[PDB]
């Protein structure tokens, strides 16, 4: 119950399974809302070592930290204290699949993240199953309204290993818990690195950038 300021900090809890393979991941982060800055660590908790690619997760660990020029509303810092929720559908090229859910909040002045995932349909010899992925590509989410909830289109590149991309088209819905101004269409940049991970991703840090733009 309050408003986003300067520096703000998050704990994000995920729950889900790929392929099967049941796990859990806690984490913290901060970072600065109005900047477009924020740097994670999250620890596996339940199923580690995971037997699939971390770059499949990396985008699910924060929507409230977009800076925004000061003609695009900004839709999700406005929903706060109450918050708001996104659902998420990744189409692979290799017919993998993954689906998000997603309920952010603010309690006791910090965000608090509750994310389920489900992988399926993953080829067990493909790059997320063999764990052959290295990052991925700055990428570009493009943001429009629709249905009074905010929707973004990303074609999202994974780095593979031996050279090469994976490819996802990636569909998500963000809503308000309650009616708050909505922007109109814009483009939001981002920038996502693993910046540590131990040697089998039980411990891992992310950063990312991301701002939004007229197209």
């Amino acid at each position: 119950m309050a408003i986003i300021k300067e520096f703000m900090r998050f704990k994000v809890h995920m729950e889900g399974s790929v392929n099967g393979h049941e796990f859990e991941i806690e984490g913290e982060g901060e970072g600065r809302p109005y900047e477009g800055t924020q740097t994670a660590k999250l620890k596996v908790t339940k199923g580690g070592p995971l037997p699939f690619a971390w770059d499949i997760l990396s985008y699910q660990f924060s929507k409230a930290y977009v800076k925004h020029p000061a003609d695009i509303p900004d839709y999700l810092k406005l929903s706060f204290p109450e918050g708001f929720k996104w659902e998420r559908v990744m189409n692979f090229e290799d017919g993998g699949v993954v689906t998000v859910t997603q309920d952010s909040s603010l309690q006791d002045g910090e965000f608090i993240y509750k994310v389920k995932l489900h992988g399926t349909n993953f080829p067990s010899d493909g790059p997320v199953m063999q764990k052959k992925t290295m990052g991925g590509e700055a990428s570009s989410e493009r943001m429009y309204p629709e249905d009074g909830a905010l929707k973004g289109e990303i074609k999202v590149r994974l780095k593979l290993k031996d050279g090469g991309h994976y490819d996802a088209e990636v569909k998500t819905t963000y809503k308000a818990k309650k009616p708050v101004q909505l922007p109109g269409a814009y483009n939001a940049n981002y920038k996502l690195d693993i910046t540590s991970h131990n040697e089998d991703y039980t411990i891992v840090e992310q950063y990312e950038r991301c701002e939004g733009r007229h197209s």
